[PDB]
């Protein structure tokens, strides 16, 4: 194990040097991470954000490894489960926080945080199938955060929740439907801010058959009563951008990403004002 990881790393380095020696620079070098895990279970999913690596195991085990100090490993032991529980299929790690969301093939959703280590199920989702859940980084990791629910039925729910470390202890506070996607199940939701305005954000939804885009607010006036107000307006307006992906014999699972750079040319809108993120 440990000796094979070291040799695999050295071999990967030799390969990167051979690629440039034989031809041209690869630009991106690919090397294995030397993780010394004596784990029989196979990896099924994972994340890498906020300086932490996350490994999802087929038996539900969660591994949290520092990305800058890989020797620092937190191995979290879950409660015993039946084989009927299935495996973890999707993972989301808050890009600006240590909070982790675990999603399984059964639609079960668990929240995990290093304060308690061991993950807990959300009671409010026991009767609801959610493929993936995510948090919006458009809000500061200090007080109020906005949650995005990637429902399997295409129903997108949103709420403004005050940080309490463990977010599974909240009784659906200010949680309401904002958008509906009848065309297919959501693979997950991702979000960021809109730099042209101090209180505005953007959220995208990925589904197996469609892509939708809509907007909302990140102002403090929307943390409670104003939250419900803006959600109603966005729902009633019913004017998202819609794109389709063919169901060409594929699961069509996908992820939404952000590109935080406006320095380079982009030959569709090369104007004086070039948007970031």
């Amino acid at each position: 194990m440990a000796l094979d990881l070291s040799s695999g790393f050295a071999a990967a380095d030799a390969i990167a040097n051979l690629q440039l020696a034989d031809a041209t620079l690869p630009i991106f070098e690919v090397l294995p991470v030397q993780l010394q895990f004596s784990v029989a279970a196979d990896f099924v999913a994972g994340q890498a954000a906020n300086n932490v690596l996350v490994i999802a195991l087929s038996n539900g085990r969660i591994l949290r490894i520092d990305l800058n100090k890989p020797e620092d490993i937190d191995d979290i032991d879950l409660p015993k489960k039946p084989s009927e529980v299935g495996v973890i299929r999707r993972m989301f790690l808050d890009p600006t926080a240590s909070h982790l969301i675990i999603c399984t093939s059964l639609g079960e959703n668990y929240y995990l945080h290093s304060q308690s280590r061991q993950p807990r199920p959300l009671a409010r989702l026991r009767g609801v199938v959610i493929e993936s859940i995510a948090w919006s980084p458009a809000l500061p990791t200090q007080s109020t955060r906005e949650i995005l629910i990637g429902a399997a039925d295409g129903n997108i729910y949103e709420a403004y929740i005050e940080t309490s470390t463990e977010f599974y202890r909240r009784e659906d506070k200010y949680l309401k439907l904002v958008q509906k996607l009848p065309d297919g199940p959501i693979t997950g939701l991702w979000a960021d801010s809109l730099p042209g305005h101090k209180d505005t954000r953007r959220v995208l939804v990925a589904t197996s058959s469609r892509l939708f885009h809509w907007v909302g607010k990140i102002g403090r006036g929307h943390d409670s009563g104003g939250g419900a107000s803006i959600y109603d307006k966005l729902f009633e307006a019913e004017q998202p951008t819609v794109h389709a992906l063919s169901g060409a014999s594929a699961a069509a699972m996908s992820m939404l990403v952000v590109s935080p750079d406006a320095e380079q040319p982009s030959p569709r809108f090369r104007e004086d004002e070039v948007p970031e993120r």
